């Protein structure tokens, strides 16, 4: 299967299927020119005939293509032929963190420190760019062969809007809805920090702090921001989760405040995590 870009004449080679992605059918896509493999979203035009879902991928491409950071999935190139839209992205061979957490149930503290340092690095970049991810979940943290975390799936992504200039309606259907979004206040930077609490919690426990059904029954408990803290957690981990899950948005720590917490500084953290950690528990110390 040869795929030629009709506006350039660049030829790509389509490899194995990688999975599903809503509108995306995902296959390996080799650039024959470089000579390197990427992970491609292939979206037939028939999928996106409606103006709003056409605009959806358009903002996703527009916003994503301008980001260059070691902990954000690298945009490579986008093009279209007669039937498909093509988005080529950093190939992450050891899949996502939602995959690892299924296989492990629960991670060790040094693993949680190893992964969250990378997550906070990639989000700092984005937040300085002034782009809100708006869909941070374990599913969107992509890992490569050499075990490096890339934050991906832009899409529910958007540029930061001042409070008075803000989109108030709930955007799409994300994994971890903040108290402030539920109060018709919109999605700020601290709504991304909220999700990092839900992420960290789930890395240490294998279950989210709140129900993720997005049902209107679930709204009250989240607002409210009340939940059970399990005794299994060590003191410093407990404090930082409670910090990031503050009820009031401006009570939540900054990303600089986060990576300097006792949770990070007072424990051991490896420079390189072994790939055995995708399955097996790592050794102590
Ligand atoms: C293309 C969408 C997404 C992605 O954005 N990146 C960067 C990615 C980068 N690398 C892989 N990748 C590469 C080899 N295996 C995968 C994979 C990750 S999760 C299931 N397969 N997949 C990616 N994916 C997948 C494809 C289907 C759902 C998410």
């Amino acid at each position: 299967r040869i795929i030629v870009d009709p506006t350039t004449g660049k030829r790509y080679s389509r490899g194995k299927t990688l999975g599903k992605g809503g509108f995306a059918k995902c296959y390996e896509m080799t650039d024959l020119t470089n000579n390197k493999v990427y992970a491609a979203k292939i979206i037939p035009h028939s999928r996106v005939s409606k103006p709003h879902q056409r605009e959806k991928i358009d903002k996703e491409i527009e916003l994503h293509r301008i980001l260059h950071h070691k902990h954000v999935v690298q945009f490579y190139h986008y093009f279209e032929d007669k039937e498909n839209i093509y988005i080529l992205l950093e190939y992450c061979s050891r899949r996502s963190m939602a995959h690892i957490l299924k296989a492990r149930k629960v991670l060790t503290e040094p693993e949680v420190r190893y992964y969250l340092r990378q997550i906070v690095s990639g989000l700092k970049y984005l937040h300085e760019q002034e782009i809100l991810h708006r869909d941070l979940k374990l599913g969107n943290f992509f890992i490569n062969e050499s075990m490096e975390l890339k934050v991906g799936d832009f899409g529910l992504a958007a540029r930061l809007e001042p409070l008075e200039h803000r989109r108030r309606t709930i955007c799409g259907t994300p994994n971890y809805l903040s108290p402030e979004v539920l109060n018709k206040q919109g999605h700020g930077a601290e709504s991304d920090i909220w999700a990092l609490g839900c992420v960290m919690y789930t890395m240490l426990l294998g279950r989210p702090p709140f129900e993720t059904t997005n049902l209107k029954e679930t709204y009250r408990s989240i607002r409210e921001a009340r939940y059970t803290m399990p005794s299994s957690l060590l003191a410093p981990a407990k404090h930082l989760i409670a910090s990031m899950l503050s009820k009031n948005p401006e009570d939540r720590p900054s990303l600089d405040d986060i990576i300097r917490h006792d949770f990070f500084t007072q424990g051991f953290t490896p420079d390189r995590l072994s790939s055995s950690c995708c399955h097996t528990v790592p050794d102590f110390h």
